[PDB]
């Protein structure tokens, strides 16, 4: 959760047609700034998309035509638009309209200090309900960071060579054994086995709890659940099933290496535990800028005839990810 937080300004260009605005960089973030607000390097607060704004005229006072209502308090929802022709994502304001801020610098997540909240649609009824207790800590959750944020660590990864996926649109999906017990969890939460629970329910059509505990190890296996229902289903399947992407080894504390996770996946479908995985694709290469990164994130998704959200790379090491999310996805599908 760094939805608001303060960085640099990098490298601005006039943008044709009105010089009232120009174009400013932050990290592989772009946006729009009015004329004479940034210089580069200079530092201002930097909320990324998706954050809900409460309305404020002397502090966001640019963000009042959007002004929507969102759980009855009310204020503006960042997301991707095109602003006189030119694409622009999140919100980049000096630290003069922040008086109570001088005290901070780069780095600092000031989320907190501003009110920030993060918008999030209708989450369907279906994958909230009996809760049995807290995400298990010691399971990581799933979180990937964009690579509009790894400018540096990209750069440094030079090299390195990842496991590409497919990034398909659900609700992140967690069954997991520890000693004697197998559980299952949605995003931040543990959840009670019940009778149309779409997760647990899931997680019997392919009989995974059978072959975690077949396997005999302290693993979790996350992954994606889409189908009916879920986020649109942009794939259009029928019913709701779940797609693995990640596999943590609950002893070691860390990921398996996708060779690790490929060669469990086998050995899972090999004695009749049929789990699927998210799509794979071929294995990159790091070399590459962010923008050429984003580049890659359109195309075809489960189904072929559609367009992905996007993708996820994951080194094959299993220590560093990121995602990379198609920028027409997000301008096609404004409710994301
Ligand atoms: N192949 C994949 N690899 C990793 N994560 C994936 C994959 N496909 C789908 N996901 C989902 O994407 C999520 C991480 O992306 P992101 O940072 O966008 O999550 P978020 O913004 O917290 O939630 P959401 O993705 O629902 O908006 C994970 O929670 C996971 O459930
Ligand atoms: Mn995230
Ligand atoms: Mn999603
Ligand atoms: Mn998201």
């Amino acid at each position: 959760r760094k939805l608001a937080t303060i960085r640099t300004a990098g490298e601005i260009t006039p943008i044709a047609g009105a010089e009232a605005i120009e174009c400013c960089h932050v990290d592989g973030w772009t946006c729009v700034i009015k004329k004479g607000e940034f210089k580069q390097g200079d530092r201002g607060v930097y909320f990324e998309i998706d954050s809900f704004i409460k309305e404020d005229n002397d502090r966001y006072p640019m963000l009042s035509k959007q002004v929507i209502d969102y759980e009855g308090q009310r204020g503006t929802r960042l997301r991707t638009a095109r602003l006189r022709g030119q694409l622009s994502q999140g919100l980049f304001l000096p630290m003069d309209r922040f008086p109570e801020l001088a005290s901070n610098q780069v780095g600092d997540d000031v989320t907190e200090i501003l009110g920030i909240t993060k918008w999030e649609p209708p989450i369907s009824t279906n994958l909230s309900g009996e809760i049995l207790g807290e995400f298990p800590t010691f399971i990581s959750k799933t979180d990937q960071e964009a690579v509009q944020n790894l400018i540096p660590q990209i750069e440094e990864n030079k090299g390195q060579k990842f496991e590409v996926t497919v990034k398909l649109d659900g609700s992140s999906m967690t069954v997991y054994r520890k000693d004697d017990h197998i559980g299952v969890c949605g995003r931040n939460w543990e959840l009670r086995e019940t009778a149309t629970n779409a997760q647990w329910h899931a997680a019997r059509r392919n009989k995974m709890i059978e072959g975690l505990q077949f396997l005999n190890r302290n693993l979790a296996l996350q992954g994606e659940i889409i189908g009916e229902s879920i986020q649109g289903n942009l794939e259009k399947l029928k019913g709701q099933d779940f797609y693995l992407f990640d596999i943590y080894d609950i002893d070691k504390a860390q990921y398996l290496t996708p060779i690790e996770r490929q060669s469990l996946v086998k050995q899972l479908n090999d004695n009749g535990f049929t789990v699927k995985h998210v799509p794979i694709l071929d294995d990159l290469e790091l070399n590459h800028t962010a923008e050429q990164i984003l580049a890659m994130a359109d195309g075809p998704s489960l189904n072929k005839n559609v367009k992905r959200e996007g993708l996820v790379f994951k080194r094959l090491d299993g220590k560093f990810s990121f995602k990379a999310i198609s920028n027409a996805y997000l301008e096609k599908h404004k409710d994301r």
